[PDB]
């Protein structure tokens, strides 16, 4: 059905001249041939060729699979001795696709073709992608669209098709959804019986966050042992953009390495603090200014055309936060390049960590402003917001803009409504923008280009369609789930139905993300992983911060949703600070206890890998060494 194709290499010739294009193309085909791959060339687009790649021989494929397993075993990623090369069948499609992707991409000295798409020698090579297995995808979709949980076999199927990175994301999402049943039930019970800002709800929520994060750390270790990816960072793919200072030739492996001093990278990484403060200043200024405009227009201004003026600050936020975030991403990418980052995974993790500052600010600063600035203050702030009358000025006359004043009277519903927005309406709108609109845009751009050799015209047209799809990044889905967890950990006392909303959304999220991968994206090459990465630390940080924000909220809103109704008088600053101190330190103590208790419970795959290391050394001692 896929015509035995392993990868499609898109070669762009449009932006270069014919002689250089022919020379580069011959070099590409020669490298593919010399690394043991069989090529077939077809017209991809009007400006690109498709190089269809396949293992030239079953013997060569078995040899490459055996060498990959041997490298994994030598670097300690697996403990079982690699089976001989005559029995070296790829145990899944993910393994064959990974071996062939390495053959295509790892440098010539490392034993492959050095095709680095969108790099120096290969800027014409635009994309290297495998083909979706449409029947398997549709079977999986229809099968687990009718179940509650995905089986371990279902997760293994995802890993065997898309690799362990996508597999880890779906395993984490399934575990998060399963753990969300407890806070969903408990928060519905509290919303029914206690209402919001309940001490018991906040305590149970912090305890649940602790338990889920520690359980997932343990489960990640177990799953990386079960998928044979534990310690996979030892064989992390180098990135071709790495600028070494000196070239050293280690004696263990007869190769030059290209060393770069770690302390120099740390000096360059000192610039992350100024970047973080820049992003905080810019994004917080935009967000707080738009919040002040929103407050003025919606609650201080009392002139004509109030809806058409209250839609102003939401528009300005929706236009300016994406733009400022794109600028900050450009700055973060330039800083990530300045830091040298030998490996692609280190580069990706560092960029994700820089972007997490922007994510935190843009996701949580609105609710933080409403909760800890608008509610306690803003009876002392709205006198300073008369200056924002000019935002309404190009619509209303100067006198009508001035005589539009009212008793402020803080809206005791503002905070609950903002939390309900971010945890329900944002979820629905994000589902729409994430699955529906890209799908419709793809179908529209297809029928636009489709409206205005005979035996492979269908396969070739569907390959040309797959070539237009988006490049899936599992980091985006992990980011979304971690930001959602942050909402739960930080602001769930305001509205205890947040975990119910997240439970429903995450059941739908598993299926809709799998659909997006299979239908709206090119099939990702089966990248490996032994963890969700920096997102685990992000979740730990968010739960820590939530122990502070939730206790502050429970203190401030003890008397109800109004709490300090605009005045900071009722808030005793020592009692708020003492609440925060004891809550955060009870949190840290309970987290230490839970982590230490879970460290005493070794999971089965972890214990099996330890015993297997022992058994491998015993086999070595029994065969050689007498
Ligand atoms: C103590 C909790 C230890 C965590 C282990 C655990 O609870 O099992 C999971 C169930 O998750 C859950 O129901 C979530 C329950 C929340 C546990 C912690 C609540 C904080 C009190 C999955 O286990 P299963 O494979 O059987 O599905
Ligand atoms: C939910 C039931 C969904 C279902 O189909 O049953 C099995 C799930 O059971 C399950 O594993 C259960 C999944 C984990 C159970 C977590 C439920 C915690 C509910 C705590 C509420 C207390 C709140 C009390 C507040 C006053 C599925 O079969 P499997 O074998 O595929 O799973
Ligand atoms: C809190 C920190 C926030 C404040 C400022 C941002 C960080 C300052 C450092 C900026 C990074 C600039 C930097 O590292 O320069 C490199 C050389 O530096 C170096 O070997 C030595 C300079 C390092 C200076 C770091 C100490 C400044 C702060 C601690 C005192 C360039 O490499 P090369 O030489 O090839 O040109
Ligand atoms: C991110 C996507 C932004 C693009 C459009 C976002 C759509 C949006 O803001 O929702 C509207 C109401 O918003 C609001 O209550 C605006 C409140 C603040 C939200 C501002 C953006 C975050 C629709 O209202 P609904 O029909 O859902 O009721
Ligand atoms: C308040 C903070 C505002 C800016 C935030 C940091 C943004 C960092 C900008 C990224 C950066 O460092 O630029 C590099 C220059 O390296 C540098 O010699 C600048 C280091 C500054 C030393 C202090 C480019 O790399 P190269 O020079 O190789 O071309
Ligand atoms: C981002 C902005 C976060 C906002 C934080 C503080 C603003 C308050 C600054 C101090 C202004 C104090 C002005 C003042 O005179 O008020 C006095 C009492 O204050 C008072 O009861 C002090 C009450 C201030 C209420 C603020 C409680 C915040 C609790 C923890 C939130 C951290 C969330 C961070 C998550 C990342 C007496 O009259
Ligand atoms: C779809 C594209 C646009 C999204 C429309 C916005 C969705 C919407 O307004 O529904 C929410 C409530 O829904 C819900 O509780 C249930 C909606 C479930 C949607 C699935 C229906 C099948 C709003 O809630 P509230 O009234 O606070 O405003
Ligand atoms: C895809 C993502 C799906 C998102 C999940 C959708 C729904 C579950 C979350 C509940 C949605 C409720 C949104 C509308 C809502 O807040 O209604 C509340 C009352 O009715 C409800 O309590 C609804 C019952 C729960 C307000 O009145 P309150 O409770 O504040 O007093
Ligand atoms: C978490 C941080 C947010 C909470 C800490 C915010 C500090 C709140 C504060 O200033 O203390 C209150 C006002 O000061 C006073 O009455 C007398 C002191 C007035 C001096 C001005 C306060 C500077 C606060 C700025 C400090 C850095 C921020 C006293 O409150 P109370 O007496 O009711 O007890
Ligand atoms: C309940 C009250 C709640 C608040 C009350 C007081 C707060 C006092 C501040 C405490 C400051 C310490 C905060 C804390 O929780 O420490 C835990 C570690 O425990 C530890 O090392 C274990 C050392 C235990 C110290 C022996 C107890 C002191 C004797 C006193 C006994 C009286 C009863 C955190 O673990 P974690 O994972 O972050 O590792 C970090 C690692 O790098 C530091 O060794
Ligand atoms: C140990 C962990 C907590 C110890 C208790 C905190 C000790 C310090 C208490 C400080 C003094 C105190 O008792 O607080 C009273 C009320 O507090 C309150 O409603 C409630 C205080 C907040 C309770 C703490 C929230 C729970 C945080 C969950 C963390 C668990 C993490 C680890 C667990 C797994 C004051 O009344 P007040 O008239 O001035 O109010 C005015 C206000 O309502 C303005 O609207
Ligand atoms: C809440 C339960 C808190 C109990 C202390 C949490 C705990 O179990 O720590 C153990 C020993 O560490 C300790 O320093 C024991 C200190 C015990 C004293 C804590 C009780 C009151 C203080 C495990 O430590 P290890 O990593 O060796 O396994
Ligand atoms: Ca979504
Ligand atoms: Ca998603």
């Amino acid at each position: 059905e896929n015509h035995h194709v392993d990868y499609v290499i898109r070669f762009n010739y449009g932006d270069i001249d014919t002689p250089e294009a022919i020379k580069k193309f011959e070099v590409l085909l020669l490298e593919l041939s010399e690394v043991g791959l069989q090529t077939e060339v077809r017209q991809g687009d009007e400006n690109s060729l498709f190089v269809f790649v396949r293992a030239a021989s079953k013997k060569k494929l078995k040899r490459a699979v055996y060498q990959s397993r041997v490298r994994d075993w030598l670097y300690g990623v697996r403990n079982t001795e690699p089976e001989p090369a005559s029995s070296a069948k790829p145990q899944s499609e993910a393994e064959r696709l990974l071996v062939i992707y390495h053959l295509i991409t790892v440098p010539k000295a490392e034993g492959g073709a050095g095709i680095t798409p969108r790099h120096g020698e290969w800027k014409n090579v635009d994309a290297i992608f495998p083909l979706h297995d449409e029947e398997t995808n549709r079977q999986c979709m229809r099968e687990w669209s009718k179940k509650t949980f995905l089986s371990t076999e279902d997760l293994d199927r995802i890993r065997n098709t898309f690799g362990e990175h996508v597999g880890f994301y779906f395993a984490f999402l399934q575990s998060y959804f399963r753990f969300l049943m407890f806070p969903a039930a408990f928060g519905f019970s509290c919303w029914l019986l206690l209402g919001s800002f309940s001490i018991i709800y906040t305590v149970v929520n912090c305890l649940w966050c602790i338990v889920f994060i520690e359980y997932w750390k343990r489960q990640e270790e177990d799953l990386s042992c079960r998928w044979q990816t534990k310690g996979v960072s030892a064989v992390h793919e180098k990135r071709a953009e790495f600028k070494p200072e000196k070239e050293i030739r280690d004696e263990s492996t007869g190769e030059v390495r290209g060393v770069f001093p770690a302390t120099k990278r740390m000096y360059r990484q000192l610039l992350q603090v100024p970047f973080a403060l820049l992003a905080a200043v810019a994004l917080g200024a935009i967000i707080a200014t738009c919040f002040a405009i929103e407050i003025f227009i919606s609650e201080v201004y009392n002139g004509p055309l109030k809806g058409y003026l209250v839609f102003i600050p939401t528009i300005l936020v929706s236009a300016l936060i994406p733009t400022m975030s794109a600028v900050l991403l450009t700055v973060a990418t330039k800083l990530n390049d300045y830091e040298n980052y030998e490996t692609q995974d280190a580069y990706k993790v560092a960029l994700t960590q820089k972007i997490f500052v922007v994510n935190f600010i843009t996701s949580y600063l609105p609710i933080i402003l409403t909760a800890f600035v608008y509610v306690p203050f803003a009876s002392r702030i709205v006198p300073y917001l008369d200056v924002f009358h000019l935002t309404v000025r190009p619509f209303v006359s100067k006198e009508h803009a001035i005589k539009a004043r009212t008793e402020f009277s803080i809206n005791p519903d503002r905070l609950r409504k903002q939390v309900i927005y971010f945890t329900v309406t944002a979820q629905i709108v994000g589902f729409a923008l994430e699955t529906i609109v890209p799908f419709v845009k793809q179908r529209v751009f297809r029928e636009y280009k489709e409206y205005t050799d005979e035996d492979e015209a269908r396969f070739l047209t569907r390959v040309r369609n797959e070539a237009e799809l988006e490049d899936y990044d599992v980091t985006d889905d992990l980011r979304e789930m971690c930001i959602q967890f942050g909402y739960l950990a930080l602001f769930s006392p305001v509205w205890p139905l947040v975990p119910v909303s997240f439970l429903i959304n995450n059941w739908v999220e598993l299926r809709s993300d799998f659909f997006k991968i299979c239908v709206e994206c090119k099939r990702p090459w089966p990248q490996r992983a032994d963890t969700i990465g920096p997102w685990l630390d992000s979740l730990g940080f968010l739960s820590w911060v939530g122990s502070i924000t939730s206790s502050a909220l429970v203190y401030m809103f003890s008397n109800g949703h109004e709490g300090p109704n605009g005045e900071p008088t009722t808030i005793r600053c020592w009692a708020l600070l003492l609440t925060i101190f004891f809550s955060e330190h009870l949190y840290l103590i309970v987290r230490y206890a839970v982590r230490s208790a879970l460290a005493k419970l070794e999971p089965p795959n972890t214990r099996r890998e330890r015993i297997e290391r022992f058994m491998m050394r015993k086999r070595y001692l029994d065969t050689v060494l007498s």
